[PDB]
This record gives structure tokens, C-alpha cells and sequence, in this order.
């Protein structure tokens, strides 16, 4: 229905985020749900921790691992939503499986508010967008996301949530998820995410989509700078992120009247 696929793009545009509920099926979130319980039971996790305890705990650059986690951040529908939302043609740049849950002695903690750009080692971050995605039922009080809508076009922090003169009287919208659905919301996008104050544990994936022509820029920050599976030798500024590591969402025509 291309009617109703402009009316979300420009609700996409308008606040920065956007809600598109059952982008998943069933089988599909059985499916995603295992493979992201099998990563965080059996292989390497990471802790993002703070002073007021567990953010999360997340499977880095799930993708490179895991055949089913790259079909997820490769998905054909998501991946026709990110480019038609963005405007042009897109790669992946990393997916991540998240996890906030209560456990012994260790409470889940909000995701404090921010916005994704900054963190991004490539030229277009200013452009980005993520997929979030609900791979289980996602109330409020499971630790739901929290927009800021209209926010990705405000100018820069002067350094920066919450800094820019009038920013804190902008209204604010939480977005419970149902299992299967997602939002993709642009990389200026101020969002946070509630603590998980259930018994049940929120998990999701969340992949950046990167256009097409993005090349290398590093931020400073090492932890975010480097990037594994890019071969032995850091990667210099200005080198294009492209191949199998950073896939096109579409395969580029070769097919023309
Ligand atoms: O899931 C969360 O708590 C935060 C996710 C986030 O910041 C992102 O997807 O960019
Ligand atoms: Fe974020």
C-alpha cells in the first residue's frame, strides 16, 4: 500500500521515530527469540554498566557470529522500511542483541536519554537509523523506549540530551512494543528506555543502518572506533565501509531497460 507506506515515512520524518507494528511474524520471533537466548546463554555478552547498576547486557556485533542474527539484520522487510524511510540506499553496520533483566543482587536500570549519532565511526552517523526489535512482549514497565519527538532536528549540543536551549519543554513518547514489532528511529533522535521492573526479561535486537556511501570516521573513542571483522589493520578515515561486512540491504541492479 504505497499510500500508507508515505504516511509513515512522514510520520518518520515529522518525529524522528516511528512505530510499524508486526514487521515480524510468529515463527519468525520464535525463531529471532531462540538464537537470542542461545547467543546470551552460550556466547560472549557485554555489560553496559553505570554507577546506578545494569543497563543491559548485549551480544556485540551479533551478526558476524550468527548466521540467524544476520538474517534478522538482512531481513527483507525491515531492510525495505529502513531504505524507504531513509530515502536512499543503505548498508548494515552492526546488529546487537539486548537484554535488560532483573537478576540476584544486580537490578535493571533505565537507559539514560541520548541520541546515537555521536557514538557512529562513519561520515553519514548524522543520517542513521536503527531497527528495534521486539522479540518479546514490550510494555512500559519491561523497559519500553521513550522519544523525543521532532528532536533530530534540533542544531548540535554545544559538546548533549536535554541541553539545547528549550529541548526539556519538547514533549516526550514512550512506545510499548508487542512481540514482532519494531521502530526505527534516526540516529538525532533523543530516546531512552524505562528499567525492566518485571520478572520477565526484555529482549530485543537493535541494528544501524548506514547509507550506502559511508565511509570510515573515527570518533576518538577506541571502544568505538574499532570495529572487528575488518581485517588486521585499523581502518583509516575516509575508507569506504563496504563488502559482505557492511552488505547493502538491496542487491544493486545490474538489470536495466
Ligand atoms: O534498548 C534500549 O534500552 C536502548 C536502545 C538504544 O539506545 C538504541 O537502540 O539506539
Ligand atoms: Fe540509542
Amino acid at each position: 500500500d504505497p499510500a500508507a507506506l508515505e504516511r509513515l515515512a512522514a510520520r518518520y520524518r515529522r518525529d524522528g521515530y516511528v512505530h510499524v507494528p508486526g514487521v515480524l511474524d510468529a515463527g519468525e520471533v520464535a525463531e529471532y527469540l531462540a538464537e537470542a537466548r542461545r547467543l546470551l546463554a552460550h556466547e560472549e555478552s557485554v555489560r553496559w554498566g553505570s554507577g546506578a547498576g545494569t543497563v543491559m547486557d548485549y551480544v556485540a556485533d551479533a551478526q558476524l557470529g550468527s548466521d540467524t542474527m544476520r538474517r534478522l539484520a538482512t531481513h527483507p522487510r525491515i531492510a525495505a522500511l529502513a531504505e524507504y524511510l531513509a530515502g536512499s540506499p543503505l548498508r548494515l553496520f552492526k546488529l546487537e542483541v539486548l537484554l535488560k533483566e532483573n537478576k540476584e543482587k544486580d537490578a535493571s536500570v533505565p537507559t539514560a536519554p541520548h541520541h546515537d549519532a555521536f557514538a557512529f565511526p562513519f561520515s553519514t552517523a548524522g543520517t542513521a537509523l536503527t531497527a528495534w526489535v521486539a522479540l518479546v512482549d514490550v510494555p512500559v514497565e519491561r523497559g519500553c523506549m521513550t522519544f523525543v519527538p521532532g528532536s533530530h532536528l534540533l542544531p548540535d549540543p554545544d559538546t548533549g540530551a536535554f541541553t539545547r536551549p528549550g529541548e526539556i519543554w519538547m514533549p516526550r513518547v514512550t512506545v510499548p512494543l508487542r512481540a514482532g514489532d519494531c521502530t526505527f528511529h534516526h540516529a538525532r533522535t533523543v530516546h531512552s528506555a524505562g528499567a525492566n521492573s518485571t520478572d520477565e526479561p526484555r529482549l530485543s535486537t537493535s541494528a544501524v543502518y548506514m547509507d550506502a556511501t559511508a565511509a570510515y570516521r573515527p570518533t576518538g573513542i577506541a571502544f568505538l572506533d574499532d570495529l572487528p571483522g575488518t581485517g588486521a589493520d585499523p581502518l583509516r578515515e575516509g575508507a569506504p565501509l563496504t563488502g559482505d561486512r557492511f552488505p547493502l540491504l538491496r542487491r544493486p541492479q545490474t538489470r536495466q531497460p
